[PDB]
């Protein structure tokens, strides 16, 4: 036998049910969440990091002058100067006229530094979607399997059958571009593609993590030494990573709507609530029983002790009852008003017992179910004063219908007896003739 | 200096430009496509193949009897019988009594040829747009490099930078879901996520390429050995692959529109042709010339000998000019009317010359440029009869646009006359008084 329904999505709050299978004695099946694990489907872009400017040893001549010639090299650089007359330690300082002769290369590459602190740039799409369930139904014990979320995949949990989703909502709380960085992710919806900066947050992209070739500028220039001390002066923008790195706006992790956390690895967005889900379950036929085998239950009488509406299980009621024999059968409330924190109760002869509950009225007007039988208990008004209540315009209390009554029913009076009036007076003319 | 225009997206076809950069001589580009590589965003759903059911060997007993026990296998099975009394070569045949031993567990996995030919599924997104270009400008040779699709991502072609893209249109030839095979593809838009079919296509579907799981299932069915003869008889669907295999409807490269065919590796969705695109390109600035060293072209006249509108170069023409001195310098036509088949032309002395070009008008009407200056060669009218033409309802003949005026003047003639003479007939009888 199997049973459909739908279950709004709470990572805590669990969800009992009570299925019917005429010609049996009823169960009851307990199911909660422990997970809703959003998974997109991403692919890299190229990463980032500081980089690190290297001078190969210039030459130079004692006379006479050379010319620099290009190399394919990221940001390759060279050049020369004229009229060096360098100097050395305790030397002859490599002149003797007019030198004219330096070459002064500049070449930039990663650091080494990179392997470790890198960002990452990627695109995202819609992905998949999972979670995992605790089960627990009939006299079965606690149960736990994972499934996916769609109208199509079954999930075995002991000897169970489920068939879950699709949500009931298409809602993300990624963008097109997302970035990745140490622990954490932002929505830096603006990467670029070749394009650098100049060192703003692209100047050093390496399009794999140990690619060859890295298509972003850092604005090099060269200098032309002084003093005749052999030295390689230039100048540079400095590394916009940096400055990305000190100026990193909100963390994702903490702007989320729906309060949902981020983990890494899959770039998991667990926990987002959001909407209902539709179920269906299938039981094996093995853990019904014959209805003619469970205690009839007759005589009812359900008293309410004393509650209060809060997010905790405010509420206590007693029932008083007539058995037929002993026996344990299981408790549930169909409606939604207020929810039973028990689930299955023992009985003996002439039963009379209690339980626990909370709800979210004034006046509680649930009506219960117990093995194969209907009781309503009204209840009655709970002084004031996290967990499932409803808080659905249902808090009008007894003075406030008793005043929005009065109002509407004065004011149809009124206006019904000025009708009335009206065609009093008519009639008299349409009779005097 | 750079250059911006639009060009038409064709494999084949060409695209001649002619810069003009104020105070010096103009210069004309070349460039031609040689791909369009469509590259979508792919990931893998499981693979399938054809299976096979093995069977250990079963074990009896020559009295009493056993009981088989369920392991978790994919559609493990087992089942005894009874009354055997098996037989043997020669032998005392394993029975003296009711025998009641039979194990005959089955058994199902992939097959040892499932490493070559196997179905993979797969889901889609847009991913990426790339190309490779041939370019020639100036006297600068023929030079070719790739570069992707998007108005963001330059690329240098010799000294030349390049920005084009992104395309007219977001046409793409695959769905959500497809299907690989050996060497081609299938929208066969609903492969399967874990539910099989008993054979119809899903039957065996392992996650990955060497998974130990194959939720799906092929109806295994046991039978009864008879006659006392040791043997595991059973039954079960024929593989479903087989039959998808049979009956595999037409492959996508046969039904692609716009003439595009498939590669393999990548998914390439190769030359696919629609739309147009926007192109910026910049030369370098050193391979322009000062005005006053080219020879000045005045006093021409352009005749045209003989032409007829077909995809091939069918027109030819004369011109004869009167020069300043010998040289050379580029031809083109900024109007569509007609392309010229030649680039550039040397030049003598009171010059006098001839080209090549097609057409796709009657009276084509094409008026070209020369070396800083303008000439239009109305032509005349051509005798009828895979390249670069028009069409654009301009093949009104001189004996169509006759009629039509004709029809036009009559009918304007006639309307006009009786409004007139309306009027005429009013203006009396507003004079009788």
């Amino acid at each position: 036998y199997e049973h459909t329904a739908v279950m709004p999505n709470k990572v805590g709050i669990p969800y009992k049910a009570l299925v019917e299978r005429p010609g049996y004695a009823p169960v009851h099946l307990q199911i909660q969440l422990v997970n809703t694990r959003i998974i997109p489907s991403t692919n890299l872009e190229y990463i980032t990091c500081k980089y690190k400017t290297k001078v190969p040893s210039p030459v130079v001549k004692c006379c006479g002058a050379t010319q620099c010639t290009s190399k394919p090299h990221p940001d390759y650089q060279c050049q020369v100067f004229s009229g060096v007359y360098p100097f050395m330690y305790g030397g002859a300082y490599c002149f003797c006229d007019t030198e004219n002769t330096q070459m002064s290369e500049a070449y930039v590459e990663r650091s080494e530094e990179c392997s470790i602190d890198h960002a990452k740039a990627y695109k995202v799409h819609t992905g998949t979607v999972q979670a995992m369930v605790n089960i627990t139904y009939g006299s079965v014990s606690w149960r736990s399997a994972d499934v996916y979320v769609n109208g199509e995949t079954p999930a075995k949990i002991g000897d169970a059958k489920l068939i879950i989703g699709p949500l009931s909502s298409a809602w993300s709380p990624f963008d097109n571009k997302v970035v990745v960085y140490g622990h954490e992710v932002y929505n830096y919806d603006f990467p670029e593609y070749g394009t650098g900066k100049a060192g703003s947050f692209g100047d050093l992209q390496s399009r794999t993590s140990t690619s060859n070739d890295l298509y972003a500028n850092t604005n090099l220039k060269l200098q032309r030494p002084q003093a005749g001390i052999v030295h390689t002066p230039f100048t540079q923008v400095p590394s916009g990573f940096e400055r990305w790195k000190k100026d990193k706006g909100a963390p994702l992790n903490d702007v989320a709507p729906f309060g949902c956390s981020i983990a890494l690895e899959p770039l998991r967005a667990e926990n987002c609530a959001v909407g209902s889900i539709p179920i269906s379950i299938d039981i094996p036929d093995a853990a019904f029983t014959r209805i003619s085998e469970t205690p009839t239950v007759s005589d009812l009488e359900c008293k309410i002790t004393e509650c209060t509406y809060a997010f905790d299980f405010g509420g206590i009621a007693t029932v008083a009852y007539k058995s037929s024999k002993a026996g344990n059968c299981p408790i549930h409330s169909p409606s939604g008003v207020a929810v039973i924190k028990e689930n299955d109760v023992t009985l003996a002869e002439s039963g009379s017992f209690t339980f626990h509950f909370s709800t979210a009225n004034i006046h509680p007007a649930f009506k219960l179910q117990v093995c194969t039988s209907a009781v309503t208990c009204k209840g009655d008004c709970k002084p004031p004063k996290q967990h499932t209540e409803s808080f659905t315009s249902a808090i009008s209390a007894t003075a406030w219908s008793w005043i929005k009554v009065l109002v509407g029913g004065t004011s149809a009076f009124i206006v019904l007896g000025l009708i009335a009036t009206a065609v009093v007076a008519l009639v008299l003319f349409f009779h005097r003739h």
